[PDB]
């Protein structure tokens, strides 16, 4: 898929100003970089992961500047996609790690309802027509299906859905605004599949005056452990983005994916 | 099968009758199949339904009621099982036998059976999820309901589709003796779960007696609550008391408010940009 590299590519086609300032700065080069170092690593042990996060950090020094002073909203598109595409490489080896193919493993929409709204009675017998609500998730490990529903008159009506073990949502800074959005999304996503973990990962932490809703979300992580308004102020070093804590998310994300869940009796 | 008759209270004396001696003594000696045989023809036999008819249905209900209450409450007691309760139920698929032609489609659902709330999944691993993932089909069972079938298939990349016989209701109606507080609770937070299922699903709570402690005030999602009788659940208790009928009126209101219901488009979206508004 590659979430932030598509951005970058279409950009790259369709976006005279941010094309020139790509190659003026030489941000494809950077991101390839990127992903060349990241796809190249094969294992998972605990010194894998961090050689992962420091490529991360590197291309974010590198690129990040770039989008904050050349791109004005031409870059509130591209800069949250990095975190993104960054999960795709941490879970890029799923497949061999626990001998199944996962379709899912990207942005994607989650299930979270089925509800019937028929058109009239007629409808209702013949082919009640029906909504799946889904939740976009900025990173989601699952599976897909088709649902279908069917009344008396014999044809069905499919809909395709993706179906999470694990769904991260990955911000900048977290505000008040966003993690109570994140409180609301856990607590239909618990009723909708409650075997899916849910985590929200920022990088700088922006709750000033205000006290955080932890609702059903299973993990927060600060991954730079840093406040937002720590940012414009005067000579200000923002720190690395920490590898334990991604050491510590990808072992939880692991163990999940390799454990029962769901049994009619045991 | 297509069945709009099924007898549910007829049902429920057949099986005491042949699996309870006790009770089918006290059938025969009190002549309940008799006053239930006649209840049943009567109600068949009343072929329209404009207002004089329903007021007929209603009378045919009131008298087999009091014919068999007295007994169900004084030779049975807690023999009187599902007994008491399905005679409403079997009331209202009466009441709504003919609704096939007015309404333009055979409806198959007109009788007590638990209508669809909510689709969840609950996979047993990571496999499971991928190949054919375990669900689960939370629904509620209501005293009747007006509405369809339909089938529920999921599958994964493994083919195979899991599937779910689901009902999916127009109308539903909660059938007591008497309404109390935990009962009224429980039915505000049916309504509220059945309207995220099926917002265009009518939801009705009948009872005959009220019981109502509290005049504590609750706003809820309920479409209408019916007390037959107008009388308190406290007045039954007392030396010498006398019924008020069940009221023909309320049941030709609640018979019109259906049926204006199962007449309209219910979601409409050429209808909404012409006029501007999504309701009145
Ligand atoms: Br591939
Ligand atoms: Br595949
Ligand atoms: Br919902
Ligand atoms: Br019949
Ligand atoms: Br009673
Ligand atoms: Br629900």
């Amino acid at each position: 898929v590659y979430t932030h590299g598509g951005k970058l590519e279409r950009k790259s086609k369709k976006d005279k100003t941010a094309s020139k300032v790509f190659e003026e700065f030489g941000v494809m080069e950077a991101y390839n970089c990127w992903k060349e170092a990241s796809l190249c690593i094969q294992q998972r042990d605990k010194d894998s992961v961090l050689k992962l996060v420091a490529a991360l950090n590197t291309y974010k020094d590198a690129v990040e500047p770039i989008f904050d002073s050349r791109l004005n909203s031409a870059q509130e598109v591209l800069q949250p996609s990095i975190l993104e595409e960054f999960f795709e490489y941490l879970f890029s080896r799923i497949d061999s790690i626990v001998g199944v193919n996962i379709p899912i493993r990207h942005p994607a929409k989650g299930y979270l309802s089925l509800s019937f709204n028929p058109h009239n009675i007629e409808t209702l017998i013949q082919s009640p027509e029906y909504t799946v609500r889904a939740k976009d998730h900025d990173f989601i490990i699952g599976g897909s299906a088709k649902l279908t529903i069917q009344g008396h008159g014999g044809e069905g009506e499919t809909t395709n859905i993706v179906v999470p073990a694990v769904a991260i949502e990955c911000k900048r800074y977290l505000e008040r605004n966003m993690l109570d959005e994140c409180a609301g999304t856990a607590e239909r996503l618990k009723r909708a599949t409650p075997y899916c973990l849910y985590f929200v990962v920022a990088e700088y932490l922006k709750l000033d005056d205000g006290a955080p809703e932890l609702t059903e979300i299973d993990e927060i992580y600060i991954l730079r452990h840093q406040r937002n308004s720590e940012r414009n102020k005067p000579g200000f070093k923002p720190n690395p983005i920490d590898g334990e804590l991604i050491w510590d998310l990808y072992q939880e994300v692991m163990n999940h994916l390799g454990k029962i869940w769901w049994d009619p009796n045991s």
